[PDB]
Formats: C-alpha cells, sequence, structure tokens
C-alpha cells in the first residue's frame, strides 16, 4: 500500500531541541511556510492526520481536510514532555537514539506507541496521506529496515509494509 507520512512543520521545541509529544504546541512561522509548500506538491489522495493543532494545521496549509485520528499522535512523553536534549538523563538519551526500550515517566512506551501506529497503517485500505509526527514517520521507515530521519515539514511514501518509494525535502 502506498502511504505518504508527512511530519508536520517546525515548531519552537523541534528548533530548540526539546522532546515534543502531546504538548499541543503550534507550527512556527516558518513551520507554516514548510506545510504550505507541500500544497500541490503531494498526491491528493485522501487524508489522515494526528488531532495535535500542529498536525491539523500543516495538512490545512497543505490544502487537505484531514479525518483526525489520536493514533497518528507523537509518542507521550510524560513527565518528559518539554525536556531538554542536552541534559536529559543518559539512559533515556541512549534509549531513544536507538529507538528501543524507552518508557518516559508518565509517557507511552515505544512499545505502545508502535502498536497504535503500525496497528493504524494496517486498517487503511487504499492509498492516502498521513500527517503525522517525526516518531511516526521513524518508527515507519526503522521497521522497514531505513532511518527515519527525515526533517520537519517533510515527507516521505512507502510502500507498506515493503519498503520506501520516494523521499520529499523541497
Ligand atoms: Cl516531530
Amino acid at each position: 500500500m502506498e502511504l505518504w507520512m508527512v511530519r508536520h512543520g517546525e515548531t519552537l521545541w523541534n528548533r530548540e531541541g526539546r522532546l515534543l509529544g502531546w504538548t499541543d504546541l503550534p507550527l512556527t512561522a516558518e513551520g507554516e511556510a514548510q506545510a504550505r509548500r507541500l500544497k500541490g506538491a503531494l498526491p491528493s489522495l485522501p487524508a489522515f492526520s494526528s488531532d495535535l493543532l500542529r498536525a491539523r494545521r500543516t495538512a490545512e496549509l497543505a490544502g487537505f481536510s484531514p479525518r483526525l485520528y489520536p493514533e497518528l499522535r507523537e509518542i507521550h512523553f510524560g513527565a518528559l514532555e518539554g525536556a531538554l536534549w542536552e541534559t536529559l538523563d543518559p539512559r533515556y538519551k541512549e534509549a531513544l537514539l536507538r529507538f528501543q526500550g524507552f518508557h518516559p515517566p508518565g509517557g507511552e512506551s515505544l512499545s505502545a506507541f508502535q502498536e497504535r501506529v503500525f496497528r493504524f497503517l494496517e486498517g487503511l485500505k487504499a492509498p492516502a496521506v498521513l500527517f503525522t509526527h517525526g516518531g511516526v514517520v521513524r518508527a515507519v521507515l526503522r521497521a522497514l529496515g531505513e532511518d527515519g530521519l527525515v526533517p520537519p515539514g517533510s515527507a516521505v511514501a512507502v510502500d507498506w509494509p515493503r519498503r520506501v518509494l520516494v523521499r520529499l525535502a523541497l
């Protein structure tokens, strides 16, 4: 199944290196511009979006009218929401870099997070554009053997559950 995964545009925390999960931060001005540049650049397929503001806004600016679904949310960082990456306890940093064995206090375990994400992908019947978050895009790419590092406001197409098709960074 062809699936376009769009990482929402820049927020102040994506810029200052602060963990951003369920905190409902808005896109920066540049983040909004990144979203606007996607309009007309992505296939006009049916759209689905995380319910968090920044994701919904990116969809809107990119010319879409997505159905809001919480399963597309970034992982919940719990007590570590907004936590500065610099001073993040080495154990969390390591776990987050390896993308495994990470369960932020009060947040979701990486296992529960990836389960709701892949469960959502399994429920899709026809190709679509998913306006989501960095951790979601990363989970998908990692499962596919490839790096899950794309920049904010960018999109990557994947033929789930097989491989990556194209990476769009404008
Ligand atoms: Cl993100």
